[PDB]
């Protein structure tokens, strides 16, 4: 109930991230924002968060308040991100355990749409294991990015736009962002099938590209993601990858996405395999 600051660990969409102790009991997440910032968000974020609360894989708010010269959010501790991790285990993911932590994020994703954001950010760096009884679950955080798509009461979409500054991080952002395109539910799902071949490769190939100035350089990644074919960027691993980013990249601007259907493809993949769902990760199997 009354917290103290540790060493800083990095920064999220719109403020600086820390470890913590609550003194009296346990170990925590803190971020923090200037109280005097010209663009205020944390308190907004704050509050889809607690519309969020009680998902699976929904992290938990402790509190949220001023103190000082900072708005302050606290959060329960989780684990490593897929990011982290990926490195922990020398930047090679197993088959199985693309597929196994496909199967929880589009999950994730689909949670986030129900009701009624999108995310607009999604990046291995965004997804985080638990701890403890909840190690085998992937949460996902940080809604500073994130925007509601359609009205909570007539469900009405929000409208086409064009022209858009890309937001998001340019290395998975959707063709269509990098086209200006206003984002919807498709988008996260695209980039999520960006995020799943980057696991595969460990690279994507519009990283590394050069450019004089910001603008020219999300030009080279749309351009390269433009003029390489799914069926080029996916050579030499199981076609549902492919078969997913092209669903993702088919859909409508306001369409609801067939999560049940994606999920299937990596099910049945998992299945011809001959894996064992058993939660067993790579990064469980280090000794
Ligand atoms: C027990 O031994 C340990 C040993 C080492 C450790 O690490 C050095 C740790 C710490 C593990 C940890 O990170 N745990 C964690 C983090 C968050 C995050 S991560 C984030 N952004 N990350 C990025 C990354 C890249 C780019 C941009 C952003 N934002 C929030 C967050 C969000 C809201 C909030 F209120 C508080 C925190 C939330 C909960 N747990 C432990």
């Amino acid at each position: 109930n009354r917290y103290r600051l540790g060493r800083k660990i990095g920064s999220g969409s719109f403020g600086d991230i820390y470890l913590g102790t609550d003194i009296a009991a346990e170990e925590v997440a803190i971020k923090l924002e200037c109280v005097k910032t010209k663009h205020p968000q944390l308190h907004i974020e704050s509050k889809i968060y607690k519309m969020m609360q009680g998902g699976v894989g929904i992290p938990t708010i402790r509190w949220c308040g001023a103190e000082g010269d900072y708005n302050v959010m606290v959060m329960e501790l989780l684990g490593p991100s897929l990011e982290d991790l990926f490195n922990f285990c020398s930047r090679k993911f197993s088959l199985k355990t693309v597929l196994l932590l496909a199967d929880q994020m589009i999950s994730r994703i689909e949670y986030i749409h129900s009701k009624n954001f999108i995310h607009r950010d999604v990046k291995p760096d965004n997804f985080l294991m638990g701890l403890g009884k909840k190690g085998n679950l992937v949460y996902i955080i940080d809604f500073g990015l994130a925007k509601k798509y359609r009205d909570a009461r007539t469900h009405q979409h929000i409208p086409y736009r064009e022209n858009k500054n890309l937001t998001g991080t340019a290395r998975y952002a959707s063709i269509n962002t990098h086209l200006g395109i206003e984002q919807s539910r498709r988008d996260d799902l695209e980039s999520l099938g960006y995020v799943l071949m980057y696991f595969n490769l460990g690279s994507l190939p519009w990283q590394g590209l050069k450019a004089a100035t910001k603008r020219q350089k999300y030009e080279r990644i749309s351009e390269k993601k433009m003029s390489t074919p799914i069926e080029v960027l996916c050579k030499g691993y199981p076609s549902e990858f492919a078969t997913y980013l092209n669903f993702c990249r088919s859909l409508r601007f306001d369409d609801k996405p067939d999560y049940s259907y994606l999920r299937q493809l990596f099910r049945n993949l998992f299945h011809r395999q001959g894996f064992s769902y058993d939660y067993v990760f790579d990064w469980n199997m280090l000794k």
